């Protein structure tokens, strides 16, 4: 594979769309790899972890558990909610709808954690909160993922976005207990982590968070690195691209490999 940057414009190139990318070091914050990395991108589903973030900021507070049982109903689904919809009967732990929507990308789970934490723009000032002045949520699910172009509306930028998650994690603005289980959550997801483990050499560590939306919009928010740690924040979004899903992934993938020949910098 080609050099990292090399390898980004390549996939511009072939997606006739714009990426934009982060390498970041988790543990003291440096960049590593920047392109576009001031430039807005969609969020889609990577906001969800934001979004649990922001919710166990209220439990760290004694202000959620999440242990707390929400009993919803049917009028509040949105589509893609394979977790959520086995239990109109039984209701879902606040807990439980963190990892339907970080590791089952369910949409009904975010938007009822969402209005927990003061819809769209309360997320905002959460974001604002912890210092990120630039990511935004404005919608709910599924209208976030429209993409429209030159909308600014439910993006981030790379940058923002990796700080924000580097925040987080390790910023201890969370708890060591919250810190744990936002990891954990990455680290069990179902829609694309068991996939990229298939492809990923020996030894490399996946945590993962994706999204899709729109107008070929598509990311991923990931802790990567050798020797099965966490070593790196790598987000990863694409926009305004009229290719299919599976180039999108392969180009993504592509990025990967590409960090994983020429990793040491
Ligand atoms: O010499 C380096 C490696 O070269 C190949 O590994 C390939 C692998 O066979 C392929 O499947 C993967 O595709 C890339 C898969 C990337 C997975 C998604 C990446 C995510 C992670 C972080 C967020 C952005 C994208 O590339 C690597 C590097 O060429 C060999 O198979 C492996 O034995 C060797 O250790
Ligand atoms: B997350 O925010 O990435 C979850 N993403 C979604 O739910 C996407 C999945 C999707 C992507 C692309 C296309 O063409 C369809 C579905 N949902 C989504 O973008 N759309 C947007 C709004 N639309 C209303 C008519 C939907 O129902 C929908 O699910």
């Amino acid at each position: 594979s080609p050099q990292p940057l090399e390898q980004i414009k390549l996939s511009e190139s072939q997606l006739s769309g714009r990426v934009g990318m982060i390498e970041m070091d988790l543990a003291s914050g440096r960049t590593l790899t920047a392109w576009r990395a001031d430039e807005r991108f969609p969020m889609m589903s990577t906001f969800k972890v934001v979004l649990c973030g922001a919710v166990l900021a209220r439990v760290d507070a004694g202000d959620e558990q999440l242990e707390r049982k929400i009993h919803y109903r049917q009028q509040d689904l949105v589509d893609y909610s394979p977790v959520s919809e086995k239990h109109l009967a039984d209701g879902m732990t606040v807990g439980e709808l963190c990892a339907a929507a970080i590791t089952m990308s369910d949409n009904s789970a975010a938007n009822l954690l969402l209005a927990t934490v003061g819809g769209p723009a309360g997320l905002t000032a959460f974001l604002r909160q912890i210092g990120d002045n630039v990511t935004r949520l404005d919608r709910w699910e599924t209208e976030l993922n429209e993409a429209l172009p030159g909308d600014a509306r439910d993006t981030t930028t790379p940058a923002s976005m990796a700080a924000t998650l580097r925040k987080l994690l390790t910023s201890q603005r969370l708890s060591a207990r919250s810190q744990r289980q936002l990891l954990q959550w990455m680290v069990d997801d179902r829609v694309a982590g068991p996939l990229i483990r298939s492809v990923l050499p020996a030894g490399w560590f996946i945590a993962d968070k994706t999204g899709a939306g729109e107008r070929g919009a598509r990311g991923i928010v990931a802790l990567l690195g050798p020797n099965n740690k966490a070593e790196r924040i790598v987000v990863i979004y694409l926009r305004d691209t009229p290719a299919s899903m599976a180039e999108r992934n392969q180009q993504i993938a592509g990025i990967g490999a590409a960090l994983i020949e020429h990793w040491q910098r």
